[PDB]
């Protein structure tokens, strides 16, 4: 049961947060000192019932506090999930209200844990990286597929410097929140700032969504001397932070 030391709530929150029926954020992290390669942040609009999916580039030029500019995925590096969502709250500019930290065991047990998740492979280039990567030992097919968690936790990992891989984490996820409510887990791995009583009252509600939508920070390569990292466009995040703000119904 983690506790930011940031607090009872997140200091963004103008206003007091109802634990509790009103719209919040969600920061999924997954790893694998140490850096996270799974980086997820959910908006929950309470009166929509809508989602808001949008995953951060691991190479992402952001201030991390007390750090100077450096990429996003380093911050979980220089002091783990309270620095982390520190850089999401400085670089969004909307509460962080929950996070949730796992490394990829935790993930696959869940998975099959759930008897597979559903997912429709499209791409010839993917099975083949997938099959280079895992040296054979995980082998996809076209179309729509139950995975069991090493076939999902190879899809989720495959990369050809950058993100596509944030989106097949953001397929999967929802995939998992799918078969999830055709039915703790546990639920064991799992560090969250939340309590699994507290966790298990929003089930229904996040397993009843009207629709749920992706977002995108696009930018792009920023090589001063060879280090890489992902320049954001600034009117698109800007645009994105709105939407945020708004979906929170903070500002
Ligand atoms: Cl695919």
């Amino acid at each position: 049961h983690v506790s930011l030391a940031r607090g009872e709530q997140s200091v963004k929150r103008i206003k007091e947060f109802d634990p509790g029926k009103d719209s919040f954020s969600v920061l999924l992290l997954g790893i694998d000192q140490a850096r996270s390669d799974a980086n997820v942040l959910v908006t929950f609009n309470r009166k929509e019932k809508t989602a808001k999916m949008l995953s951060i580039p691991r190479d992402a030029y952001v201030n991390i506090p007390g750090h100077g500019y450096d990429k996003f995925t380093h911050a979980h590096a220089y002091g783990g999930v309270d620095l982390t969502v520190k850089t999401v709250e400085e670089m969004l500019d909307i509460p962080v209200d929950y996070v949730v930290e796992s490394n990829f065991t935790a993930f696959e047990d869940v998975v099959n844990e759930l008897n597979g998740v559903k997912v429709t492979v499209k791409s010839d280039k993917v099975i083949q990286q997938i099959k280079k990567d895992t040296k054979g030992k995980v082998v996809l097919q076209k179309g729509t597929h139950t995975l069991d968690g090493e076939e999902a936790l190879a899809y989720v990992r495959t990369r050809k410097s950058d993100l596509l891989r944030g989106q097949r984490q953001m397929e999967v996820l929802s995939a998992i929140i799918d078969k999830s409510k055709s039915l703790d887990t546990m639920g064991q791995n799992l560090k969250m700032n939340l309590s699994l009583k507290d966790a298990i009252g929003l089930f229904p509600f996040i397993t009843s969504l009207k629709s749920v939508e992706s977002i995108q920070l696009t930018g792009y390569d920023y090589e001063p001397a060879g280090v890489y990292y992902f320049k954001l466009n600034q009117q698109k995040l800007q645009e994105v932070k709105k939407e945020l703000q708004n979906d929170l119904g903070v500002l």
